[PDB]
């Protein structure tokens, strides 16, 4: 019996495999980091061939766990971290290079030119994006500029661009679909998100042939099958794609032009759902949230790069806490005066900042300052920062957000998620499940093969976590915030 | 199409899945461990569901580090840690309660009991074995004791019987095919080795239901094929079978009369093959080693409970060695006299039979080191397999010039050299440590006609490091004299 839905996230560090049922409940799961590549100071890279390897193996593991056989699996759902590009010949299945994951500045010079030759309105206009490296557009342009023949090669058609959703699909039928999904393709600023379509004069600006690029569709309808052997002897629908930050909003039920959520993961990332209409996006992302039922919901996003990956540069780079978990730990015994403040901006300050030439910095450290002090200031950064965004966005769309649902792994911290309630002063609403992202994704797909039969139904599996209330005084959380907002305009000034 | 078989190694602390091709070339390989859980002193048990998930992520495993495809598997052969006994429900194919694994002493009230009875005689007499809580029988019999209503369920004919490699067959095939093969059935303490049949008047002693068995076949046939779903999407044959330690005989090649191997894991396992006709009793194991050809070869064999494992105690028990591995560079680092014994009688002692018996340290001085604890712990594998190699040529007559070693803890060479200085012998490492999986490979594979007979496999033959005895005489007695008496005065502490 067709009974379940596979969810595959993959994510920045590692990838993950869900099998729900049809109440929405985990029935197993699986996990699994791949190799991540640090060529040169704030490059980053993975190799596409060993995401997939992830991924084939946390496919086998939530089979293995769930107990269930591959041909009760109802369709599936595809949700990843998103402008990370891959490039691959088509000819010989092989990428032709390390993907470059969405964290990576290794094609910002090409970025930079981009906004030196004055288009910056033209990208806003058709992509409701900023021009930064942090995209997949001229990650592509890098690709084809150092690797010997590739440009040739593209412009034979012999190679195809990919965001992970597609490289994922691409696998998953050995190139017999190459698609892409709204929410995944308005990242690549290579997408016009109002016309709908690849942006012809954007492709010929940075001279990027049409060919290499996927259908773009909806996040929820049939895509194709699974080949049957990458399944397990069954030709499994893949019926759900989005790029992660996405699939969360939509797995929060986030439906309505206000709903809001962040996700704390490597990154953070602040979602809104504007409705079907993309008005003002000052400092901020106008992006895709989704395509369904033949309409699109437009969003306006809030970046932060380094969020979690701060608390990995802790335990690998400063080796001050030797387990990422721990963190939590040393953070909770934390007894300073909470007047510390680290700004990870290791790849500079995103949104609504997006100050590429600033770095990571720290502040009020005096002879008394602990570990715990330490950790627990790198682990408010995102905290801080997201209310800089949040507040941006009430300013930019004039609604009043008192809510702010939350997911990610890093939301399991309550201490944490108490300070994100206390400064911002609204209430936090934690998923019952953390892993939204993966839940949104099966949520697509069900829709897509009908294993619920419409939004209203996935509302009423709806299951809230804890509820966050603030508690922090204004004097209190005013003069926290007024000591970030010195932190970070500090942080700006450096710019050695 | 078939180019490939595929052995299972489902061990007591991991397991294993590897793919071989024609020419027995390891082209693929996964391992994984499951829990272990040791309730109560002596005691040792397994999640049977735990266990079949650690297969199927090395089945897995295996084929996406290799690229290979369930459809290319001409034939698979499963091997596994003997004895442990499942007893699950037939229609629900859920397990009534943990697995009891072949170390643990929990069912030693039962043996005691069966000796008591008088019983040993009979038992030597039909299965080769002695009475101990090692073999399946008294734990089937403690599972019926001590799960509330399983009697019953079992008497109604709704419960199953099965050491590992029968339990992954049945998990497998879907429940379809509940079967054993000769080695692992000799293994039970229920089966007649000479009759070739479940011994219906140990079952009665014991108040097994006979429905609870699985039919016995030989060590190389198509037993059935898995079920899609089960083995990734393809249906192929399942052809081997053998206990892990009978595994590595063949693997091993030991094939003539003589032969003998040992193979150093969780436990250490001396087993020498005695052609066709070896009724041998005394206190080494008369077993079944394999049979194939329509003949069957038996065996001897010397089992010693805790070799590896006692390794993987310092690291997760005393949390004293960071890894497993590193225990050849303390013991190597060792300063002191070397007058310092370990005895690994963590589960009771194997061959002595000594289920009375638990861990004991003997020689320790305010300069005994961590280096010398790990030494005295590595070196009482290789104290306890002279102990067994004695007592099989004072039992058998036989001279023992040569010892085939393989297993993961024989890579230790410094462990392997000691070895042979101690026994004064030849010692002769495999060139592949897991010859346990290349012989259930080879059994599946000669059952499929992945290869066309036995004298095929030997083309395939390929061995490693030889070790020969280099220490004096007068090292090597006093050496094993004080292990004797460690030995000894550890037998003096009763549990």
């Amino acid at each position: 019996e067709k009974n379940y839905v596979m969810a595959i996230d993959q994510g920045t560090t590692s990838s993950r495999a869900i099998i729900f049922d049809r109440n929405g409940k985990k029935i197993g799961s699986s996990q699994k980091e791949f190799p991540q590549y640090f060529p040169k100071s704030g490059w980053v890279e993975h190799n596409a061939n060993e995401i997939w390897n992830s991924v084939q193996s946390v496919i086998a593991g939530a089979f293995i766990e769930s107990g269930i056989r591959p041909e009760a699996i109802a369709g599936i759902g595809i949700t990843n971290q998103r402008e990370t590009t891959v490039v691959w010949d088509k000819t010989t299945g092989q990428p032709i290079a390390n993907a470059i994951v969405w964290q990576s500045r290794q094609s910002s010079p090409i970025a930079d030119q981009l906004k030196v030759d004055g288009h910056t309105e033209m990208i806003h206009e058709k992509t409701g994006l900023v021009i930064d490296a942090y995209f997949s557009a001229t990650k592509v342009r890098w690709l084809l500029d150092n690797i010997e023949g590739a440009q040739e090669k593209a412009d034979n058609g012999e190679l195809l661009f990919g965001t992970i959703d597609s490289w994922l699909v691409w696998k998953l039928t050995d190139g017999q679909v190459h698609v892409t999904d709204y929410s995944n393709a308005s990242r690549t600023m290579l997408y016009n998100i109002h016309k709908l379509e690849w942006d012809q004069e954007i492709l010929d600006l940075l001279n990027i042939p049409s060919s290499m690029l996927p259908e773009v569709k909806s996040n929820s309808e049939v895509y194709g099958h699974t080949r049957s052997y990458r399944f397990y002897g069954s030709e499994v629908p893949i019926a759900g794609m989005a790029g992660d930050q996405q699939a969360a909003l939509f797995g929060q039920m986030a439906f309505e032009k206000g709903m809001i959520k962040n996700t704390y993961g490597t990154g953070a990332f602040i979602v809104m759902n504007t409705g079907e209409e993309p008005l003002s996006d000052n400092d901020l992302l106008t992006t895709i949230g989704y395509g369904i039922n033949g309409k699109v919901y437009y969003a306006l996003e809030g970046s932060i790069f380094v969020a979690g990956s701060a608390i990995q540069w802790l335990r690998d780079g400063l080796r001050m806490i030797e387990t990422s978990p721990q963190s939590e730990e040393l953070a909770a015994k934390a007894k300073g005066d909470n007047e510390v403040y680290v700004v990870p901006a290791f790849t500079g300050l995103g949104a609504p900042y997006w100050d590429s030439e600033a770095r990571g910095a720290v502040f009020g450290l005096t002879r008394g300052t602990t570990k715990e002090d330490f950790v627990r200031a790198t682990l408010q950064a995102v905290a801080y920062q997201s209310k800089d965004v949040i507040d941006t966005m009430k300013k930019d769309s004039g609604i009043d957000i008192p809510l702010l649902k939350v997911d990610g792994g890093a939301a399991k911290n309550d201490l944490l998620m108490q300070f994100q309630a206390d400064i911002l002063d609204i209430d936090v609403q934690r998923a019952a499940n953390l892993e939204t992202t993966a839940l949104g994704a099966a949520y697509l797909a069900g829709l897509a093969v009908g294993f619920w039969k419409d939004l209203d139904e996935l509302k009423s599996m709806a299951e809230e976590g804890q509820m966050f209330t603030p508690e922090m005084p204004a004097e209190e959380r005013d003069n926290l915030y007024e000591g970030w907002k010195q932190a970070v305009a500090a942080t700006q000034t450096f710019k050695f």
